[PDB]
Protein backbone atom coordinates (compact mmCIF):
# COMPACT_ATOMS: atom_id res chain seq x y z
CA UNK A 1 0.00 0.00 0.00
CA UNK A 2 1.51 3.36 -1.18
CA UNK A 3 2.64 5.80 1.80
CA UNK A 4 4.89 7.66 -0.86
CA UNK A 5 3.67 10.81 -2.20
CA UNK A 6 4.85 14.06 -3.48
CA UNK A 7 5.12 16.47 -0.65
CA UNK A 8 4.34 20.15 -2.30
CA UNK A 9 2.96 19.21 -5.79
CA UNK A 10 1.86 21.63 -7.97
CA UNK A 11 0.10 19.72 -10.70
CA UNK A 12 -0.60 22.34 -13.20
CA UNK A 13 3.76 22.18 -13.80
CA UNK A 14 3.05 17.89 -15.06
CA UNK A 15 0.52 19.15 -18.21
CA UNK A 16 2.45 18.00 -21.55
CA UNK A 17 3.83 15.33 -23.18
CA UNK A 18 5.10 11.70 -21.24
CA UNK A 19 6.67 8.44 -21.78
CA UNK A 20 5.99 5.46 -19.93
CA UNK A 21 9.41 4.25 -19.73
CA UNK A 22 9.04 1.33 -17.06
CA UNK A 23 5.83 -0.25 -15.28
CA UNK A 24 5.22 -2.43 -12.38
CA UNK A 25 2.23 -4.21 -11.03
CA UNK A 26 1.34 -6.31 -8.45
CA UNK A 27 0.02 -9.40 -9.48
CA UNK A 28 1.48 -10.69 -13.38
CA UNK A 29 -1.75 -10.90 -14.68
CA UNK A 30 -1.86 -7.14 -14.50
CA UNK A 31 0.76 -6.42 -17.17
CA UNK A 32 1.55 -10.26 -18.72
CA UNK A 33 -0.09 -9.71 -22.03
CA UNK A 34 0.10 -7.06 -24.65
CA UNK A 35 -4.15 -6.40 -23.37
CA UNK A 36 -3.45 -6.59 -19.69
CA UNK A 37 -5.43 -4.23 -17.70
CA UNK A 38 -2.26 -2.13 -16.44
CA UNK A 39 -0.66 -2.20 -19.34
CA UNK A 40 -1.80 1.64 -20.33
CA UNK A 41 0.97 3.96 -22.15
CA UNK A 42 0.43 7.79 -20.95
CA UNK A 43 0.55 10.26 -23.87
CA UNK A 44 -0.37 13.66 -22.06
CA UNK A 45 -1.10 14.75 -18.78
CA UNK A 46 -3.98 17.83 -18.98
CA UNK A 47 -5.23 19.15 -15.39
CA UNK A 48 -7.71 20.86 -15.58
CA UNK A 49 -8.30 24.85 -14.39
CA UNK A 50 -10.03 23.20 -11.53
CA UNK A 51 -7.60 21.35 -10.44
CA UNK A 52 -8.45 17.86 -12.14
CA UNK A 53 -6.30 15.50 -13.69
CA UNK A 54 -6.97 14.61 -17.48
CA UNK A 55 -5.05 11.72 -18.39
CA UNK A 56 -4.42 10.62 -21.97
CA UNK A 57 -3.44 7.17 -22.86
CA UNK A 58 -3.27 3.96 -25.39
CA UNK A 59 -4.33 0.27 -24.45
CA UNK A 60 -4.46 -2.00 -26.82
CA UNK A 61 -8.03 -3.98 -27.11
CA UNK A 62 -9.23 -6.30 -29.33
CA UNK A 63 -6.10 -6.72 -31.48
CA UNK A 64 -5.44 -2.48 -31.75
CA UNK A 65 -3.82 0.39 -30.27
CA UNK A 66 -6.52 2.22 -29.06
CA UNK A 67 -7.04 5.79 -27.49
CA UNK A 68 -8.19 6.62 -24.44
CA UNK A 69 -9.06 9.94 -22.29
CA UNK A 70 -9.74 9.41 -18.56
CA UNK A 71 -10.51 12.31 -15.92
CA UNK A 72 -8.95 11.62 -12.32
CA UNK A 73 -10.83 14.40 -9.92
CA UNK A 74 -8.99 16.74 -7.19
CA UNK A 75 -9.06 15.73 -3.77
CA UNK A 76 -8.25 17.02 -0.46
CA UNK A 77 -4.56 15.71 -0.77
CA UNK A 78 -2.76 17.49 -3.80
CA UNK A 79 -1.13 14.43 -4.93
CA UNK A 80 -3.75 12.04 -4.54
CA UNK A 81 -6.99 11.82 -7.51
CA UNK A 82 -9.77 9.99 -7.99
CA UNK A 83 -11.04 8.28 -10.50
CA UNK A 84 -14.74 7.09 -9.88
CA UNK A 85 -16.17 4.03 -11.87
CA UNK A 86 -16.81 0.22 -10.44
CA UNK A 87 -14.31 1.05 -7.97
CA UNK A 88 -12.69 3.70 -5.94
CA UNK A 89 -9.35 4.12 -7.94
CA UNK A 90 -6.70 6.53 -6.96
CA UNK A 91 -4.04 7.91 -8.80
CA UNK A 92 -1.42 8.58 -6.50
CA UNK A 93 1.70 10.82 -7.78
CA UNK A 94 4.83 10.13 -5.69
CA UNK A 95 7.34 12.02 -7.07
CA UNK A 96 8.76 14.64 -9.96
CA UNK A 97 10.97 16.88 -11.10
CA UNK A 98 8.18 18.50 -13.66
CA UNK A 99 10.92 18.69 -16.24
CA UNK A 100 12.47 15.21 -16.53
CA UNK A 101 10.50 12.61 -14.49
CA UNK A 102 7.18 11.75 -12.67
CA UNK A 103 6.65 8.66 -10.82
CA UNK A 104 3.25 7.52 -10.07
CA UNK A 105 0.80 5.16 -9.09
CA UNK A 106 -2.39 3.79 -9.24
CA UNK A 107 -4.77 1.61 -6.96
CA UNK A 108 -7.95 -0.11 -6.35
CA UNK A 109 -9.41 -1.84 -3.12
CA UNK A 110 -10.07 -5.52 -3.05
CA UNK A 111 -6.80 -8.24 -2.70
CA UNK A 112 -5.39 -4.65 -3.97
CA UNK A 113 -4.66 -4.02 -7.61
CA UNK A 114 -1.77 -1.86 -7.54
CA UNK A 115 0.34 -0.80 -10.81
CA UNK A 116 2.90 2.08 -10.85
CA UNK A 117 4.73 4.19 -13.68
CA UNK A 118 8.24 5.74 -13.99
CA UNK A 119 6.98 8.58 -16.70
CA UNK A 120 9.54 10.60 -18.08
CA UNK A 121 9.54 13.38 -20.96
CA UNK A 122 11.71 12.14 -23.85
CA UNK A 123 11.97 8.83 -25.70
CA UNK A 124 15.26 8.49 -23.63
CA UNK A 125 16.34 5.44 -21.09
CA UNK A 126 16.77 7.82 -17.85
CA UNK A 127 18.84 5.73 -15.25
CA UNK A 128 18.41 7.70 -12.22
CA UNK A 129 14.73 8.46 -12.94
CA UNK A 130 14.98 4.60 -12.93
CA UNK A 131 16.61 3.93 -9.81
CA UNK A 132 14.16 6.62 -7.88
CA UNK A 133 11.60 4.37 -9.15
CA UNK A 134 13.03 0.57 -8.06
CA UNK A 135 13.64 2.52 -4.74
CA UNK A 136 9.73 3.38 -4.41
CA UNK A 137 9.19 0.42 -5.18
CA UNK A 138 10.98 -1.57 -2.61
CA UNK A 139 8.35 -1.02 0.15
CA UNK A 140 5.05 -2.14 -2.47
CA UNK A 141 3.86 -5.78 -3.17
CA UNK A 142 5.09 -5.99 -6.99
CA UNK A 143 5.79 -9.05 -8.88
CA UNK A 144 5.87 -8.12 -12.49
CA UNK A 145 8.19 -4.96 -13.95
CA UNK A 146 8.49 -4.17 -17.81
CA UNK A 147 11.11 -1.26 -19.15
CA UNK A 148 10.80 -0.19 -23.03
CA UNK A 149 13.49 1.10 -25.49
CA UNK A 150 13.88 4.26 -27.35
CA UNK A 151 12.33 2.58 -30.31
CA UNK A 152 9.28 1.32 -28.80
CA UNK A 153 9.05 4.69 -26.98
CA UNK A 154 8.13 5.82 -30.15
CA UNK A 155 5.63 4.03 -31.35
CA UNK A 156 1.69 3.42 -30.45
CA UNK A 157 1.57 0.95 -27.39
CA UNK A 158 5.26 0.49 -27.77
CA UNK A 159 5.15 -2.39 -30.40
CA UNK B 1 26.52 -10.44 -22.06
CA UNK B 2 27.31 -12.34 -19.20
CA UNK B 3 30.55 -12.44 -17.71
CA UNK B 4 29.27 -13.47 -14.02
CA UNK B 5 30.28 -16.91 -13.72
CA UNK B 6 30.26 -19.05 -9.97
CA UNK B 7 34.07 -19.94 -9.35
CA UNK B 8 35.08 -23.27 -7.77
CA UNK B 9 31.63 -24.78 -8.58
CA UNK B 10 30.77 -28.44 -7.63
CA UNK B 11 27.74 -29.55 -9.96
CA UNK B 12 26.91 -32.81 -8.79
CA UNK B 13 25.99 -30.41 -5.06
CA UNK B 14 23.23 -28.85 -7.60
CA UNK B 15 20.90 -32.15 -7.51
CA UNK B 16 17.56 -32.57 -6.74
CA UNK B 17 14.76 -30.25 -6.49
CA UNK B 18 14.56 -26.82 -7.55
CA UNK B 19 11.93 -23.61 -7.64
CA UNK B 20 11.69 -20.91 -9.86
CA UNK B 21 10.91 -17.89 -7.51
CA UNK B 22 11.93 -15.37 -9.66
CA UNK B 23 12.63 -14.91 -13.65
CA UNK B 24 14.45 -11.77 -15.81
CA UNK B 25 14.85 -11.64 -19.66
CA UNK B 26 16.12 -9.33 -22.04
CA UNK B 27 13.04 -9.07 -23.98
CA UNK B 28 9.76 -8.14 -22.77
CA UNK B 29 8.39 -11.14 -25.66
CA UNK B 30 10.44 -13.75 -23.66
CA UNK B 31 8.42 -13.48 -20.69
CA UNK B 32 5.05 -11.92 -21.41
CA UNK B 33 2.63 -15.03 -22.09
CA UNK B 34 2.06 -17.90 -20.32
CA UNK B 35 3.56 -20.14 -23.45
CA UNK B 36 6.29 -17.23 -23.82
CA UNK B 37 9.65 -18.94 -24.98
CA UNK B 38 11.37 -18.70 -21.89
CA UNK B 39 8.49 -18.84 -19.40
CA UNK B 40 10.38 -22.54 -18.35
CA UNK B 41 9.30 -23.58 -14.39
CA UNK B 42 12.65 -26.05 -13.02
CA UNK B 43 11.95 -29.02 -11.17
CA UNK B 44 14.81 -30.79 -10.93
CA UNK B 45 18.71 -30.28 -11.77
CA UNK B 46 20.30 -33.94 -12.52
CA UNK B 47 24.00 -34.02 -13.27
CA UNK B 48 25.35 -36.97 -14.77
CA UNK B 49 28.19 -39.01 -13.98
CA UNK B 50 30.26 -37.61 -16.95
CA UNK B 51 29.61 -34.17 -15.65
CA UNK B 52 26.38 -33.32 -17.97
CA UNK B 53 23.56 -31.32 -16.49
CA UNK B 54 19.96 -32.83 -16.92
CA UNK B 55 17.21 -30.05 -16.79
CA UNK B 56 13.76 -31.10 -15.65
CA UNK B 57 11.29 -28.45 -16.11
CA UNK B 58 7.50 -27.20 -17.07
CA UNK B 59 6.27 -25.62 -19.72
CA UNK B 60 2.93 -24.20 -20.83
CA UNK B 61 2.44 -25.15 -24.68
CA UNK B 62 -0.64 -25.05 -26.01
CA UNK B 63 -3.35 -24.85 -24.01
CA UNK B 64 -1.06 -27.20 -20.90
CA UNK B 65 1.21 -27.78 -18.48
CA UNK B 66 3.85 -29.69 -20.19
CA UNK B 67 6.50 -31.50 -18.81
CA UNK B 68 10.07 -31.52 -20.44
CA UNK B 69 14.03 -32.63 -20.06
CA UNK B 70 16.84 -31.11 -21.48
CA UNK B 71 20.37 -31.64 -21.55
CA UNK B 72 23.23 -29.01 -21.05
CA UNK B 73 26.72 -31.08 -22.15
CA UNK B 74 29.68 -29.98 -20.21
CA UNK B 75 32.39 -27.45 -21.49
CA UNK B 76 35.49 -26.63 -20.71
CA UNK B 77 34.44 -24.06 -18.15
CA UNK B 78 33.06 -26.03 -14.75
CA UNK B 79 30.25 -23.36 -15.01
CA UNK B 80 29.16 -23.35 -18.52
CA UNK B 81 27.14 -26.13 -20.56
CA UNK B 82 26.05 -25.98 -23.59
CA UNK B 83 22.83 -27.16 -25.34
CA UNK B 84 23.54 -28.43 -28.85
CA UNK B 85 19.90 -27.54 -31.08
CA UNK B 86 19.25 -24.89 -33.87
CA UNK B 87 21.32 -22.25 -31.90
CA UNK B 88 24.30 -22.49 -29.66
CA UNK B 89 22.83 -22.13 -26.24
CA UNK B 90 24.73 -21.72 -22.79
CA UNK B 91 23.59 -22.41 -19.51
CA UNK B 92 25.48 -20.23 -17.31
CA UNK B 93 25.95 -20.81 -13.42
CA UNK B 94 26.94 -17.46 -11.84
CA UNK B 95 26.22 -17.89 -7.83
CA UNK B 96 25.29 -20.70 -5.75
CA UNK B 97 25.53 -22.14 -1.78
CA UNK B 98 23.68 -25.55 -2.73
CA UNK B 99 21.64 -25.93 -0.36
CA UNK B 100 19.19 -22.64 -0.70
CA UNK B 101 19.83 -20.61 -4.10
CA UNK B 102 21.32 -21.13 -7.38
CA UNK B 103 21.10 -18.05 -10.21
CA UNK B 104 21.96 -19.11 -13.34
CA UNK B 105 21.21 -17.73 -17.29
CA UNK B 106 20.21 -18.82 -20.62
CA UNK B 107 21.87 -16.91 -23.80
CA UNK B 108 21.73 -18.05 -26.83
CA UNK B 109 23.64 -15.39 -29.90
CA UNK B 110 21.78 -13.78 -32.57
CA UNK B 111 20.02 -9.70 -31.17
CA UNK B 112 20.91 -12.03 -27.88
CA UNK B 113 18.21 -13.53 -26.17
CA UNK B 114 19.27 -13.73 -22.17
CA UNK B 115 17.19 -15.09 -19.45
CA UNK B 116 18.17 -15.88 -16.28
CA UNK B 117 16.42 -17.23 -13.03
CA UNK B 118 17.28 -17.21 -9.32
CA UNK B 119 16.23 -20.64 -7.92
CA UNK B 120 15.49 -21.49 -4.42
CA UNK B 121 14.81 -25.14 -2.37
CA UNK B 122 11.91 -24.55 -0.78
CA UNK B 123 8.21 -22.45 -2.13
CA UNK B 124 9.11 -19.88 -0.20
CA UNK B 125 10.09 -16.05 -0.37
CA UNK B 126 14.43 -15.74 -0.36
CA UNK B 127 14.79 -11.89 -0.11
CA UNK B 128 18.35 -12.54 0.24
CA UNK B 129 18.90 -14.69 -2.49
CA UNK B 130 16.56 -12.38 -4.56
CA UNK B 131 19.05 -9.16 -3.85
CA UNK B 132 22.14 -11.25 -5.13
CA UNK B 133 19.49 -12.16 -8.45
CA UNK B 134 19.16 -7.99 -8.89
CA UNK B 135 22.46 -7.81 -8.45
CA UNK B 136 23.54 -9.78 -10.88
CA UNK B 137 21.46 -8.44 -13.63
CA UNK B 138 22.45 -4.81 -12.02
CA UNK B 139 25.03 -5.76 -15.50
CA UNK B 140 23.08 -7.28 -17.92
CA UNK B 141 20.33 -5.81 -20.53
CA UNK B 142 16.80 -6.97 -18.92
CA UNK B 143 13.41 -5.36 -19.90
CA UNK B 144 11.15 -7.88 -17.97
CA UNK B 145 11.42 -9.33 -14.61
CA UNK B 146 8.32 -11.60 -12.96
CA UNK B 147 8.74 -13.11 -9.39
CA UNK B 148 6.14 -16.05 -8.33
CA UNK B 149 4.23 -16.05 -4.26
CA UNK B 150 4.29 -19.08 -2.18
CA UNK B 151 0.83 -21.01 -3.42
CA UNK B 152 2.16 -20.31 -7.09
CA UNK B 153 5.41 -22.02 -6.54
CA UNK B 154 3.58 -25.30 -5.68
CA UNK B 155 1.54 -25.16 -8.65
CA UNK B 156 1.96 -26.46 -12.35
CA UNK B 157 3.46 -23.97 -14.39
CA UNK B 158 3.32 -22.02 -11.12
CA UNK B 159 -0.64 -21.03 -12.46
C1 LIG C 1 -7.98 2.73 -18.61
N1 LIG C 1 -8.25 1.55 -17.78
C2 LIG C 1 -7.97 0.33 -18.55
C3 LIG C 1 -7.37 1.58 -16.59
C4 LIG C 1 -7.62 2.85 -15.77
C5 LIG C 1 -7.40 2.64 -14.27
N2 LIG C 1 -6.02 2.15 -14.01
C6 LIG C 1 -5.79 1.34 -12.88
C7 LIG C 1 -6.61 1.45 -11.77
C8 LIG C 1 -6.39 0.64 -10.66
C9 LIG C 1 -5.34 -0.27 -10.66
C10 LIG C 1 -4.52 -0.38 -11.78
C11 LIG C 1 -4.74 0.42 -12.89
S1 LIG C 1 -3.70 0.29 -14.29
C12 LIG C 1 -3.79 1.93 -14.91
C13 LIG C 1 -2.71 2.48 -15.60
C14 LIG C 1 -2.78 3.78 -16.08
C15 LIG C 1 -3.93 4.53 -15.88
CL1 LIG C 1 -4.01 6.16 -16.49
C16 LIG C 1 -5.01 3.99 -15.19
C17 LIG C 1 -4.94 2.69 -14.70
C1 LIG D 1 12.89 -25.70 -23.31
N1 LIG D 1 12.99 -24.62 -24.30
C2 LIG D 1 11.67 -24.01 -24.50
C3 LIG D 1 13.93 -23.60 -23.81
C4 LIG D 1 15.32 -24.20 -23.57
C5 LIG D 1 16.45 -23.20 -23.81
N2 LIG D 1 16.29 -22.00 -22.95
C6 LIG D 1 16.79 -20.77 -23.40
C7 LIG D 1 17.86 -20.74 -24.28
C8 LIG D 1 18.36 -19.52 -24.73
C9 LIG D 1 17.78 -18.33 -24.28
C10 LIG D 1 16.71 -18.37 -23.40
C11 LIG D 1 16.21 -19.59 -22.96
S1 LIG D 1 14.87 -19.63 -21.84
C12 LIG D 1 15.22 -21.12 -20.98
C13 LIG D 1 14.83 -21.26 -19.65
C14 LIG D 1 15.11 -22.44 -18.97
C15 LIG D 1 15.79 -23.47 -19.61
CL1 LIG D 1 16.14 -24.94 -18.74
C16 LIG D 1 16.18 -23.32 -20.93
C17 LIG D 1 15.90 -22.15 -21.62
Amino acid sequence: SVTQTMKGLDIQKVAGTWYSLAMAASDISLLDAQSAPARVYVEELKPTPEGDLEILLQKWENGECAQKKIIAEKTKIPAVFKIDALNENKVLVLDTDYKKYLLLCFENSAEQSLACQCLVRTPEVDDEALEKFDKALKALPMHIRLSFNPTQLEEQCHI
